[PDB]
């Protein structure tokens, strides 16, 4: 398993504009288009994103190309972030995938806010950190996905995804 397969499981793949769990306009593999309520604002961001008149529908290839960029941007974001970088550097390869997953979902800013959890991860207190991460809107809102990510941090294995 790898970050790509992992995220592909957590986000799914949709070739037509859809609303995400928060009610926002999304397409492909969890690619947020706009927080705006206008389907029209969404289609416009979409076309700009793809470079063609999509009319709200994209191909598998287009979806994947957006996905590749988003993963790259997630990694680079962590590497540039002063709160995130040190945690990332401290982690083994599987857990690193878990931090990338959070960042792809909630943005750099969002994850950087999990101050206490970040400190625990850095200190390698797995169980403690898993408990702290669960005390969040994040866990409350998307508990199935949050549980898979948390288990990944707790065990350092891909068990939670081997199921799926």
């Amino acid at each position: 398993m790898n970050i790509f397969e992992m995220l592909r499981i957590d986000e799914g793949l949709r070739l037509k504009i859809y609303k995400d769990t928060e009610g926002y306009y999304t397409i492909g593999i969890g690619h947020l288009l706009t927080k705006s309520p206008s389907l029209n604002a969404a289609k416009s961001e979409l076309d700009k994103a793809i470079g063609r008149n999509t009319n709200g529908v994209i191909t598998k290839d287009e979806a994947e190309k957006l996905f590749n960029q988003d993963v790259d941007a997630a990694v680079r974001g962590i590497l540039r972030n002063a709160k995130l970088k040190p945690v990332y550097d401290s982690l083994d390869a599987v857990r690193r995938a878990a931090l990338i997953n959070m960042v792809f979902q909630m943005g750099e800013t969002g994850v950087a806010g999990f101050t206490n959890s970040l400190r625990m991860l850095q200190q390698k207190r797995w169980d403690e950190a898993a408990v702290n991460l669960a005390k969040s809107r994040w866990y409350n809102q998307t508990p199935e996905r949050a549980k898979r990510v948390i288990t990944t941090f707790r065990t350092g294995t891909w068990d939670a995804y081997k199921n799926l």
